């Protein structure tokens, strides 16, 4: 029996950024733990707190509460009768979120590797943004760096160096904004990985002639990344997804078109494995015509 072997992680846990009325979702991994059971409870202000779980196999178990009053949550998760991780868990739920000033999206708010950069943006959701903080909580301290482009939105990556569960907050003036911390899964990569082999080619990322209701195209070419799922995610410069259409070719290429919609500022971040590949994120000019 291995308490030790448990790990507990997630947005649920985290000591500040859920807010009430948010589900506040956990898991534990018990992979290697043993013989044992698993025990999880949840305190609120008023007490005992409903736990939905769910189990996700291989040894995973997830947990949901729904915290209706902001205030302090005490998660307590044992295996054998020994806390796992840093359990008990203090958090604070917060009340609900002002008025946005910005949106964040891309891969590294959800995975990576060790010893690559994880990235994502930041856009204004107007003319106004104020300051942003940025702290990466995890096993251990990401370096973290950030770039204005000037067009209302920012490049930020970070570099975590060892495998497990990375908590990114994103503070908009002194607020986790809607949905930080972001959770992000770090895992070591095996030997065959390659994403910087990993190549896009074609008009559709390219800084001049994309124009409205016509299918923007470009192709990856994976043949050299190693065996690894690619992501291709495409936004408009107003917080919009963007259908996006990626086929399999079945040879380790992929052929790839959006139609964009609105004669605005598109972002195309294309990753391999959760890794930014090169020339990643591509940000394209659509024009009328």
């Amino acid at each position: 029996c291995n308490p030790s072997a448990c790990r507990a992680v997630g947005r649920g846990l985290q000591p500040k950024g859920v807010r009430v009325k948010e589900t506040a979702d956990f898991k534990v991994y018990t992979k290697g733990a043993g013989s044992g059971e698993l025990k999880v409870t949840v305190k609120g202000p008023k007490g005992e707190e409903r736990v939905k779980q769910k189990d996700l196999g291989d040894g995973v178990y997830g947990f949901e509460y729904y915290p209706m009053v902001p205030g302090t949550y005490i998660v307590t998760i044992t295996w054998g009768g020994q806390n796992i991780g840093r359990s008990p868990f203090e958090v604070k739920v917060g009340t609900e979120c002002g008025n946005q000033k910005v949106r964040a999206w891309g891969p590294g708010l959800e995975g990576g590797v060790v010893g690559k950069s994880a990235d994502f943006v930041v856009e204004a959701i107007g003319d106004d943004v104020g300051t942003l903080g940025f702290s990466v909580e995890g096993p251990s301290q990401a370096k973290i760096e950030c770039d204005d482009k000037g067009d209302g939105s920012c490049d930020v990556r970070y570099w975590p160096q060892e495998a497990g569960e990375y908590a990114v907050h994103v503070l908009c003036n002194s607020e986790d904004i809607r949905l930080s911390p972001f959770m992000a899964d770090i895992r070591d990569a095996p030997q065959d990985f390659h994403p910087d082999r990993v190549k896009a080619r074609g008009p559709g990322l390219e800084k001049t002639g994309v124009a409205v209701n016509k299918p923007a195209e470009f192709t990856v070419d994976a043949k050299h990344g190693g065996k690894a799922p690619l992501r291709v995610q495409v936004q408009d410069n107003e917080g919009c997804p963007v259908e996006a259409l990626v086929k399999d070719n079945g040879n380790g290429t992929y052929s790839c078109s959006y139609v964009p919609r609105k004669p605005v500022k598109h972002t195309a971040m294309v990753s391999w494995g959760g890794v930014s590949i090169p020339n990643s994120p591509f940000r394209v000019n659509v024009g009328a015509g």
